[PDB]
């Protein structure tokens, strides 16, 4: 049952838990107050790619940022409708506004200064490549 | 949270008949407005070329379908999925238009995923009163 | 507590539902139509409740029991000419609209 | 009886369901000289259902088909409960069957495979051991 | 996705709206008739919003946000003699039936 | 599995707003059929006497309400509930009759925890129609 | 959390999984496919109560029985509207119809030909007497 | 901070909820000198709410009325979302706090009580070990 | 077979043991005719273990005895791996069976009961219903 | 299973809750890094006693407090062979030693200033009058 | 936690609940009273090479078979010292002996004819090889 | 966490044999130090009186044993046990003194539930020496 | 404070532990200006230890030695309690640090690596969006 | 279950001293049995050639040490292990014989993954006894 | 509750014991020998419990207190030149035998 991680761990099932310590949404930061966009994240031997689904969000309305292995994207949803609801305007509504943050760790080394973003038809993409050997590694002296 | 697939529909109540739920199976989020002069539908769908999506008014119904294709679907292999939150596929959903309208002037335009429909309404006279709150 | 799957299409003359009813008997369902409701019931039965012998049922993802289920037609139907259909357990009703009326339009987004 | 065989037989994901293809509903009677696997299938022509079987995994695969689809009919969509596209699923059989004298049938959207049992698998494979 | 409660009442005269609206500011909550559709519509803020600071929110039942929420009054209002009132949380509007008519009748059980 | 506690209802349209679910709170269970000649009423009431409950009828709604009253709350102690699946308290349902009725021909009856209640169509001729399936 | 039962049982909680093992519809005979009437049980130092909710069942469709330790409500519950609702006559169905049968574990010693069953407006209230010393005892001597 | 502490104290059926009596919502604020307890009444009068606090327990107690309870009116309900009847919460208050500065505010069927911390306990009590 | 029955009846701390009476070791082994319970008493005579059965619900009881308690011997101990005092357990019969014809036996410290069942109760009761 | 905590609870459950979240050491101010004494919790219609074992400790070395229905027994358990073991005197230990502190919510109406505390032998046993009728209710006039 | 087998399953997931349902010694034909020896499988893209460690086995009395993507490893182990024991003349025992049965579900299409097995130092290797393409698939004409 | 009950023994390897364990049965405490004239053993018996344990000396082992009672069970009723931690029943316990000791110079005391025994062994002198770490 | 992060960072088998490598214990305080990792490394030389710094990860790495190891003392071993060979453990840190100010110190088998905090990322990205 | 890892100590009684436990580390098993004339070790190696493993005999201990290596270590990548219960990696066990035993004699077989030292002991004579039980 | 992890091992000359100390101080162990009894006792103090303030423990995987530990020596030492040394948290004591005698042999397997 959940006896499967106790014994002898495959190596795979330590990827599971990264992958699920990566990108389980309440796992990382959450607000809770906020809005949690949905993701998709793919990864080949070479790049990472992570694709957000952000319908009704103008682009200047987006920020995407990238500190120490860890990626956010954040921003608004503005309900523009908003004063119609308030004139009694409303008639059927499933639709989330507020702010919105989503931080994901991303479990590999990538040139940061590579990073690129695009956003379009609501869906914003983010390329993370990833290189082999850290850039970033610094050994330390010790005392 | 289960989802009225069919809004204010004449043809059937919605109740505990049929499911449909099976919650997480692809629903595009419609917000609907009834204004003065019209009568507003929009519609989350990122991802989506304009193209891929169709709009078809008939008699009072509004209906908007298409289909929301995965990409990195090109091949069965070549990287993987970590992880995936979003959902594909085809969808078709219904609006009945609680309001009379003129269909030579509907539009609609489709920027950062959301799609917005507009149907002014063939009466375009003021009925509406707020009520003062004693 | 069953619920067949409908879906309703109408089109110029005609007004379509679609039912599904896997395992059912043509006998075990009806059909009526009344005053604009369109009704379709019956009864799904379970065939290995014929017995509780010979080996049982190790797994159920189906569901067995009477169902009615109730379509409002908006539209004025011609009742003599409403026929109904059976195959591969999709149950297909056909009502003719009385006045063929005012057709679509596809609308083009900017 | 400590079983999970079942389980890991009949149950959905661990037989590796394809994302895209839709999860037919299944009844599984097992006899005592045979196991009957009910699959409900409204709406699908018989020649868009195919049944193999390999090595004890019986799969069940095709298309239901929306007649409604085409350009001609569009906004006519009122009412939509129900799902279309390709559908596979596979099961496992726990028990000891005979492959070639497994055959189907499809009546009334019900697609029913009987699958006969043997005392003795005519498939035991004796390995080396060098 | 917050909903307020409502009841619906109807009398000989009257028929009576109430909807819960806790916290709400009198200011904050709109009501609108149009053509028999009643929509009481608004947002509940959150006072504690003022501030993350200065010690925080340990228990959260409460549902803050926008809502609106529309009534179809099937009989015929006089829209001029509608009244609103808010007390106590409690939300109760008014609306003056054009025509006093059939009244009920109490069923004597067997 | 949530239930609509007014039936059939002009006022309001069921889908998401105010849940009123909370699972497992009183809702006498209520089928309803409609005949040629007659709209037939049945409530669930278990383990309530008749002059509890009250029946209206006022111009095409059916309310039925009541009190379901544990009577082993007859103290605040002496013996103790061991296990409670009983759901008390008060309860009223409307239900939106579906057809026009001769209100002075409505009877109840109440009959092993059921109550049935008979309403006779004003209009009593055959409109209804089987369809043969082929 | 579940760990309270694990160290030294307070007697309560050793009366609490009594009144689980007893009273719950799930560990008890269950067919799945019949109906489970809701009950209430009550217990004072003298008799102990039983309240079953079976509206619209006639009392000779129903039959209470009691062997050893364990007391069996069991009937049917007949749809009087099928046919109507074969003729296309439904408009709104809340009801469940079948064969019930409803089996508990009573945690007391009583006296069984003292066991006595009162059927009205759909509640069926059986009272199972108690007594303090066993008359079925019974104690055997080993060879 | 190892923190169940607010789930002892604020969760409703650890503090005994009484069948019969409904469970109000609570938002619990505390502050650095206070702790404050919204409580949502929406359509119970100013007379018709208690608030007692007893050995760091508070409870909030009353009736929701229905109006149109009576006989005059009967066949008028249409839709019912409302609850009405008897109404009790109990919640404990981790905080070392003023018993006596503790005081209540009803405004807009929200019930506010903001209970005064102290940084030492009048209230302890230091037993004899005989 | 969907079976807790044998959990219920066998487990035992839902028989109710009580504190301090030992718990002793048993194996359960029903047959299509019977019932046959193995416990396992070493070091207890024959007189001192009693065999109940009521309502269904079989009883076995009594004291294991240290011969070595009395005051002559007290400083002798010098190993100890064994419990002594009183021990009781209950466990619950899920088949039909014969009260009557209910017997024990005793042999080289394992006390075997072997219940009869039957094909239909004698002791079923069917009830008013006034 | 676990969903006998989900259906209308028995009363006794409801009880079973407040035991837990009352006498149980980890859910009452752990420390972690101190000692938890073993305790004994009787409660008789009239009164409630708490037994504490505490063998080697001091009379002067404990402490007993009550603030507002939260008992709590503190102090320190002193190893006078302390020295020894450091000198390499030791053979075997089984014996702990430390502060001690252990905190439990009272489920009763109790006279605070009737608590009285006798400690003998190792064990301390506090005892707590319940009071039917509580004397420091105090209701709060609402503005 | 446990939610993220809930939500749109990574294939990684689904492969490693194929993992646990193939490999788990609980979740295969567990007998219970034998006993079960360690394996480790590995998987080329090609081959699946299972080593199973059966130390004081005679390669005499241990047998593999395979059957409809199941292998079975099964045998004995005997206590050669058995009546040295039983003449008192055992001082420590770690060892385990009796008969062992071990069942593994393949999760992949093999050639069972193909399937040899090497038995040297008390491993036992048994070597499957794969095939792309199954040759056992037969459609199935419908009736 | 096992514990030994009786300590130092020339009759029993400890090892995994009979487990014994079944954790959380009585075992009173015991810390043992041999000093250079002096060996100490320490046993925890909180509750119990002086009386009701007794401690035996036999060539070479010391033997501790006795009853602690709970004594809240002078009734099969009346006021119930909420909580138990305590544990009761029977308890012996044997030293083998790694020492060799005067027999007729043995002492015990009894303090605080706290039970130490001291036994001044035959050879008085200074054998031990401290270490100094480099 | 809703804190999984913590586990995230120090628990060691969520940072990727690779098989065949050992995993010291350690000790994390965070201060308001600083971080502190304190790992037990007894019997190990200064120059056997490596740390590494990357993207948030601190690595500390090496090798126990068994200078006992060798040909000449074999039949030597008599009680054996510890574990020898190669150790490898990463842990991630939470907090904003400068990746220059970090420094390690190696006292009684104790490597203490303490890492400076910053109010704001120097490491912090902004992306193109394009 | 915690394993011993040198048997038979003189120097350490094995107690809840440092645990060493971390259950499921690689400890092969061992079987060792005394009779008249000899002392015999049995030890579980699977997976093991005997050019691997060393056997050392010094003054009544005697040492079994060794590797036990993976073999698909042979890369880090090319194939994944899926599951893994062997145990691999370093191990020295140490017994101390209960008898005295000749030195000179000591053999040592290597067979099915199983190695059996065998130690004929220096008293080849008949002390033992068969007890008839009553 | 804390036990430091022990070696032992024997030479020709020489009986070697290994304790592991990370983060003890020399001065807080000591090294006693009396009788064929070597013991190692002393505390491992937590540096960390100087304080509860300015940010706290996030991780607890030490183990920190008292612990004595005793080695039995079946050979016979000559106690004036046992040495004890502290060398990168790892104690070592050395003790020399009074009596260098019969050595090993290695055994070849068949």
């Amino acid at each position: 049952m959940s006896l499967q991680p106790f014994f002898g761990f495959p190596p795979t099932v330590n990827d599971l838990f990264s992958d699920f310590v990566s990108y389980s949404p309440r796992l990382n930061n959450q607000i809770p107050g906020e809005l949690s966009p949905s993701i998709d994240v793919h990864e080949g031997k070479d790049t990472v790619s992570v694709d957000v689904e952000l319908p009704g969000v103008k682009k200047e309305d987006v920020q995407v940022h990238y500190d120490s292995g860890k990626l956010t994207i954040s921003g608004e949803v503005v309900n523009e409708r908003k004063n119609e609801s308030t004139e009694g305007n409303q008639r059927w509504s499933e639709r989330r506004f507020g702010s919105f943050s989503r931080t994901i760790t991303i479990p590999a080394k990538i040139d940061a200064d590579r990073i690129e973003a695009n956003f379009s038809n609501g869906l914003l993409t983010v390329t993370l490549p990833k290189v082999e050997k850290s850039q970033t590694k610094k050994q330390i002296a010790i005392k």
